[PDB]
């Protein structure tokens, strides 16, 4: 009884992120890519827009969505001859020192069109001095609650780009990070486009390689790994504690992947 | 021909957006008071939190989403005996002199349980500051973009105080904004529960007055009037052109009203 029930919900699971399932050929691998990028093409084509806005922070999940922009707009200018088509990748620098390193490396792969730099420092310490209810709080939730404006300050400035340039907003959610909620609601959740979506974290990887991402940084780094979120998410075997921790985290986390509310 | 595919177009429009039918009765208001409570309550206490946080501008959606949460709270200690429910009213200074006035006529209508005061003027500023991409921007264009960061912060700063205090976010959608996508994506339209939708704006203003809103507050000011907006909403006459406009409106502005776009 418990076991059926327990398929049942991981199947209902991965048809609501709509998990990709497991590449079996080389066919399905460059079948994604061409799909994300005519996907990608499209949002731009019915928006009227010709401008793709990205941060690019180092690890593999923007490396890959930036290396689709990159190819989708080099396309788009050589089939229409729209020289107005262009990525803009951006640069957001912390203070990981590892990151930052391999955010310059990230950039090295994309040759995005044009590189913008924004500093968040500044507008996130402004708005932290602004807020009493920062006043007291204990140091674990302060750390939270400030890492969640810096990822919400990063969607801000990706937003007033795009909307400076005439562009869309991609984002970097996949299907391994969204089972979990991992990712700040109306920060990094937020975009315009999502050409990740329904992929597996080793998907991403094999999509980075066969995009031409170098090894380092294909590969590069609530108490259960992306290797058993992944099985999971493809129906594999994996252990029973770690399958209850996504399913109650998924539900936990399902207002994050619904829009707000209402009567 | 065309009348009736029209006419089909407006009736979809109303159930995507659930437009409340006109009110025919004092039984009606009253009904919509309560459930519109209940389902704040309901919010809380399906997330196990405690605290409600709104921005309040001076206009009547705020106004109306504030004394429907302060309502809730006052509700819920008396129901369950946990001081812990609260809800915080965010007062958020800009320099429209008229409607920093009727900021303060409105938080003096809510007497909400607490009042937080944000400047948010300097984290627009060292964020627009750090954007070369405002450098040079046609004037405006330049305003717009500037005025979507203000809206957009006001969200990161409500967000803030919701994750600082354990409380959930109001916004203050209704159908007669939703159906023109009169607001800001990730901005105003980013909250965690919206009370209001689905009323047109005259059932706004009508919830306010039965809550016990002053009159100035009540009746407080694309080429289309919200009693446009309203009749088209509730398939009553309006103008043919302006009935245009606001399918065309709604078409263009989809996007804001669905999750990020996914292959
Ligand atoms: N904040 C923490 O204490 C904490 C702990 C562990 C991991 N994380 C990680 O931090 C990242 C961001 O997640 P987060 O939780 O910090 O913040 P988040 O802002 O992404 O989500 C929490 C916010 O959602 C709203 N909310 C919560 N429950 C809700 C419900 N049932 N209905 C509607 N709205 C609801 C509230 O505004 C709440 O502050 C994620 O990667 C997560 O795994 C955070
Ligand atoms: N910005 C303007 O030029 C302008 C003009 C008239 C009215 N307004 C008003 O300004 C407020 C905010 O609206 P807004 O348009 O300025 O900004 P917004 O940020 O709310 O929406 C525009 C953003 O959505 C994205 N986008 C646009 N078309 C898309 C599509 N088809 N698919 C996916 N994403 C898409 C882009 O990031 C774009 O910058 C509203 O009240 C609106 O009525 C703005």
């Amino acid at each position: 009884h418990h076991h059926h029930h327990m398929q049942q919900i991981q199947r209902d699971i991965a048809q609501a992120l709509q998990v990709q399932p497991p590449f079996q050929s080389e066919a399905d691998v460059q079948a994604q890519i061409a799909r994300r990028i005519a996907f990608i093409q499209q949002c731009l084509k019915d928006s009227g827009l010709k401008t793709l806005v990205l941060g690019i922070s180092g690890g593999v999940d923007s490396l890959t969505a930036g290396l689709l922009a990159q190819r989708a707009v080099e396309q788009l200018r050589e089939q229409t001859g729209d020289q107005a088509y262009r990525f803009i990748a951006v640069r957001l620098p912390y203070q990981v020192q590892q990151d930052e390193a391999d955010a310059q490396a990230s950039l090295a792969t994309i040759r995005a069109d044009e590189e913008q730099t924004v500093n968040i420092g500044p507008s996130v310490k402004a708005l932290a001095e602004q807020l009493e209810a920062l006043e007291g709080l204990e140091p674990a939730k302060s750390d939270f609650v400030i890492g969640n404006i810096k990822a919400r300050i990063r969607m801000v400035a990706q937003y007033a780009i795009a909307g400076a340039r005439g562009g869309l907003v991609i984002g970097t959610d996949h299907a391994a990070e969204a089972v979990m909620g991992f990712f700040t609601k109306f920060g990094d959740g937020a975009c315009d486009l999502a050409p990740l979506s329904g992929l597996a974290k080793h998907q991403v990887r094999a999509l980075a390689r066969a995009l031409g991402a170098p090894e380092n940084l294909v590969e590069k780094i609530h108490g259960v790994t992306y290797a058993e979120i992944d099985a999971f998410l493809h129906g594999q075997p994996l252990r029973e504690e770690a399958a209850r921790v996504i399913v109650d985290t998924y539900h936990k986390t399902q207002h994050k992947r619904e829009l707000p509310k209402a009567p």
